[PDB]
């Protein structure tokens, strides 16, 4: 595809102008990531996730770290609807804002019905303690565009909190064409990371790789 | 199958998350082994056994030295029904506990019946004199994984108490893929074993094999 970046020319500011199929990122009104201060209160659906130990390959594209599941078997449920979990991939730092806190690192699971309906799952992490459940993936991790497949199967469930409470919002992928229509679930409950993790994947993609937040115009986030 | 241990990242907190298949090690409800701490007091049936030397071979796969039975002919009975005698084994130091006491070593002889259902007759050894009776299995044991023809007869009845009083429960195989509808038969009278009987164990399997006590949970354990 056309090719665009973090850094230089083809920086987030200049997404929607070097294509015509990225014009979205820069005229699109409901547009991801964003900062979360006011939310209303609503009684939101209780999400079931069905993860399962799974063979999966690690690659490098040059914009994350991304784990794909070439097979199925790994799904999201949430008010009736049922979610095939895709891939997940990183942030550093992370792309959403919490009272305009920047995190460390942030994780997106993303889904798709049986209509291609795209559903993020995201999770964010704070300094701290190794992530030895992430562990596998950091270790194999290609340093530079390529895939690995990865020999020992990996329970991604062993990624999610205990407590899966969250704020929900209509936006886009965060990345070119910045396609909107994408359902948005943000975990409330962070996990943890440590600073030589984080520094090892901002090595292997080659810099920051977070959009800078959106305005969230129309949108209401609800808690 | 699978890869998976006592020690390192696949120790028995992490049997389910190591393949789909071992799912019930970290979701099952009736899972063993227990500490036997309270119980009913109740008329259990009277255990009849029928055990003959007979050809064994003996092995050591990774996981524990076990004696297994190529042909029927021992049986254990028990209310009307009859269980086959495939394979008896053992945990140093012992899985299951009586009021939080763990015992040098335990002993699992693992039956079938005509349906496949699974029994487990447990015996527990205390710390005390050199057990003769297995000599004959510990002096050929493989120090390595492999398996040894036992070249004379075995009658695995010397192994077990003249007074065949047991604690039952049902629970689950110990070991993954930890499948429930087990039941479980312990024998009240213990037998023996040296240090160095236990010791020498150890050195053959590699580590100590035995898993952490569950939950009974809605269960209740009869004497
Ligand atoms: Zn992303
Ligand atoms: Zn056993």
């Amino acid at each position: 595809h056309t090719h665009w970046g973090y850094t230089g020319h083809d920086s987030p500011e200049s997404w929607g102008n070097l294509s015509e199929e990225f014009r979205l990122c820069s005229t699109g009104k409901n547009q991801s990531p964003v900062n979360i201060t006011e939310t209303v209160s609503g009684k939101l659906p209780a999400i079931k996730v069905n993860y399962k130990p799974s063979m999966v390959d690690v690659e490098n594209n040059g914009h994350t770290i991304q784990v794909n599941y070439p097979e199925g078997g790994n799904t999201l449920t949430v008010n009736g609807r049922t979610y095939t979990l895709k891939q997940f991939h990183f942030h550093v730092p992370s792309e959403n804002q919490i009272k305009g806190r920047t995190f460390p690192m942030e994780a997106h699971f993303v889904h798709l019905d049986e209509n291609k309906q795209p559903l993020v799952l995201a999770v964010l992490y704070e300094a701290g303690k190794t992530n030895g459940r992430l562990s596998s993936i950091w270790n194999v991790m290609p340093m530079t565009a390529g895939k690995v497949k990865l020999n020992q199967p990996f329970d991604a469930s062993t990624l999610l909190p205990k407590r899966l409470k969250y704020y929900r919002f209509a936006g886009s992928l965060t990345t070119p064409p910045c396609t909107e229509g994408v359902s948005w679930l943000v975990l409330k409950t962070y996990d943890h990371i440590d600073q030589a993790q984080a520094e090892k994947f901002t090595r292997a993609v080659g810099s920051e790789n977070n959009r800078p937040v959106q305005p969230l115009n129309a949108r209401v986030v609800i808690e």
